[PDB]
């Protein structure tokens, strides 16, 4: 028996590359906080970790600190997956999922995360499925082009992300294709695809 | 509930420096193991994570090391206290609570746990606090001094341990007392204390 077991209304996670319109999406549903269970921009939870900016610190040094800033990462998903609510609706911006099979997953092919970094985050990913309960019904993936994603990028001008280049984009969208519209991951519920291009 | 609540027998854990004795204490009981469920020697695991040694890489580049170290320490752990078993006795060596209270304290004092490190080993432990369940009835503590300790840990010549400082061993020695004998920490159910000089 997990933890947060057949405590979970029906949950639907909001997906795409970063500057994909994630949180504008979720907006819309704002003016019914009082129906629905909105989980969203969980960044603001990483660049003030007690008042460290893991997200900075990653940017800036991502082979010393990418390993804690996506253990962390993986910690608050966890949190919005698991959080109790009396709702019968529940919809999170990003989850465990895209943390492991997007991020972790470029960050071990970038060489950011060396390989005992990468081993102890997915020996906790396999952990974390046999001992916490994540819902997941639908997945709703907002796909966009890695162009787009970048504009969107720089006129939000996050300081993190002054430096993130077009090439990584293109990783990512990759593998949020792969995902999504390939199934080349085990992960499996409904998805549905909107051009938020 | 937490994962594992209500699925553990009287747990007992053994506590003490490095080069201590916990596994010789242990071995003790080798001939009554199949009615006691003991979980001996998880530097075995941390040692060989699919052929990464994080031990070594640890004590090589603390500064990079220790956080990912760390981490995977609390997951072998948590994997200890919450494995299932039809026994009416389960003994560890070591857990969660020394990896927290003595190794990422003395870690973050010396330097090799950067805050943010820190921060997120800690929001992890809380979060485990709230999630998992960990079971412990009694401690038994081998307390030892310093000296004792780095003579045994000479003796045992691992070659990850061979830089190992004398006045390390002092620092965790006055963690252990500061938990165990002190208790200037949580919970920490019975302790019974022996001399394992
Ligand atoms: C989820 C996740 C984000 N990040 C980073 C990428 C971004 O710099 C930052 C937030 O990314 P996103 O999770 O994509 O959030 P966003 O607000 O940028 O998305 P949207 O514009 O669609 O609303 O965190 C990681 O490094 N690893 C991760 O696992
Ligand atoms: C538990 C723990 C151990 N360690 C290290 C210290 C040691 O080098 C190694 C194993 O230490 P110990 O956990 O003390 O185990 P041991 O086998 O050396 O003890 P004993 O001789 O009493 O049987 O792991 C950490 O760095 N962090 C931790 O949280
Ligand atoms: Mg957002
Ligand atoms: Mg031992």
């Amino acid at each position: 028996t997990k933890y947060a077991e057949g405590t979970q209304p029906f949950t639907v996670l909001i997906e795409g590359n970063i500057g994909s319109g994630k949180t504008t999406y979720l907006n819309h549903f704002e003016k019914y906080k009082n129906d629905i269970c909105l989980l969203t921009e969980p960044v603001e939870k990483w660049r003030n970790v007690n008042g460290v900016n893991l997200l900075e610190l990653m940017y800036k040094d991502p082979k010393k600190w990418a390993m804690p800033f996506q253990s962390y990462v993986t910690l608050t998903m966890l949190q919005s997956h698991t959080a109790p609510t009396n709702k019968k609706l529940k919809i999170m911006e990003r989850s465990i999922f895209s943390a492991r099979y997007c991020f972790v997953e470029n960050m071990r092919r970038n060489g950011s995360l060396e390989q005992g970094m990468y081993n102890t985050l997915e020996e906790w990913y396999k952990f974390i499925e046999e001992s916490i309960h994540v819902q997941a019904d639908l997945i709703i993936y907002l796909r966009t082009s890695p162009e787009v994603a970048y504009e969107r990028i720089r006129q939000r001008a996050r300081s993190e992300e002054s430096c993130v280049p077009l090439k990584y984009l293109q990783e990512l969208h990759e593998l949020h294709e792969d995902w999504l519209i390939h199934q080349r991951r085990p992960q499996s519920c409904k998805v549905l695809v909107l051009d938020a291009d």
